[PDB]
């Protein structure tokens, strides 16, 4: 057993708060915000050795990242930003920092009860997205 065991699995979005405002702060345009905000993604997390894979699948977009903790990688986000990403484990929380155009956002994934809670922060704006097992 290991590092991310309690994250592995297939998760479905069940609630969201402040996500439109978060996306505005990030710079996402109107039409993408509307369509992305309607999506109810499945988040599929798996581990093979040191490599973690996170897939996000929805009617809007399918994304996939694979990474090693602490090791920067280039990512194309669902809104087509070209970012440089680093994901670490900090006290049992997966902390994902995205850097682009002198900007930064941080996405935290934590296990809380039977949920996987996501907190997305861009300057002063936080969005909370709650996922349950599918
Ligand atoms: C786990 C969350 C994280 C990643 C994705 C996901 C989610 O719940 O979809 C979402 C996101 C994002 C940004 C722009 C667009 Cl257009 C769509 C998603 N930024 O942060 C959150």
């Amino acid at each position: 057993s290991h590092m991310c065991d309690a994250f592995v699995g297939t998760w479905k979005l069940v609630s969201s708060e402040n996500f439109d405002d978060y996306m505005k702060e990030v710079g996402v345009g109107f039409a993408t915000r509307k369509v992305a905000g309607m999506a109810k993604p499945n988040m599929i997390i798996s581990v093979n050795g040191d490599v973690i894979t996170i897939k996000s699948e929805s009617t809007f977009k399918n994304t996939e990242i694979s990474f090693i903790l602490g090791q920067e990688f280039d990512e194309v986000t669902a809104d087509d930003r070209k970012v440089k990403s680093t994901i670490t484990l900090d006290g049992g929380v997966l902390v994902h920092v995205q850097k682009w155009d002198g900007k930064s956002t941080t996405i935290k994934r934590k296990r809380e009860d039977d949920k996987l809670v996501v907190e997305c922060v861009m300057k002063g704006v936080t969005s909370t997205r709650v996922y349950e097992r599918a």
